[PDB]
DNA sequence: GGGGGTCCTATAGAACTTTCCCACAC
DNA sequence: TGTGGGAAAGTTCTATAGGACCCCCG
């Protein structure tokens, strides 16, 4: 977002003007947030943060990864032959870090 | 000035990857 | 020249902070 989430000594101060019955305006001018920021915070504070935002796609399918595992579990061919022998397009280290994740 | 609202959009911050080192190995 | 691995920098994700743009009251 445009700015940082608000941390938690921001939300407790949002809390206690908020039982201080304090306005908005006057919340926002007293922790320098931008109202729309704490009107969701306090409409619903127990779930602020709370949902997850869909990551990046890995570099290598569920196929590729289990084509790279199969090399690697058979014979001790360098991570760079295995990227040339499934061409893979994927960088030297990432078949590595798929290696390593199999135990 | 005080108070309130709705909606566009650039980005935080995370997930994932790549680059860049490193001591070593041929 | 290469390796694999640790660290740091880059990429790619979308919910959301900012703030634009509305309103009314004294």
């Amino acid at each position: 977002p445009r700015g940082s989430a608000l941390s938690d000594t921001e939300r407790a101060q949002l809390d206690v003007m908020k039982l201080l019955n304090v306005s908005l305006h006057e919340m926002s001018r007293k922790i320098s947030r931008s109202r729309h920021c704490i009107r969701v915070y306090l409409k619903d504070p127990v779930s602020y943060g709370t949902s997850k935002r869909a990551p990046r796609r890995k570099a290598l399918s569920v196929r590729d990864e289990r084509n790279v595992i199969r090399a690697a579990s058979n014979s001790c061919k360098t991570a760079r032959d295995i990227r040339n022998e499934l061409q893979l397009s994927a960088s030297k280290r990432t078949i590595l870090n798929v290696i390593k994740r199999s135990g």
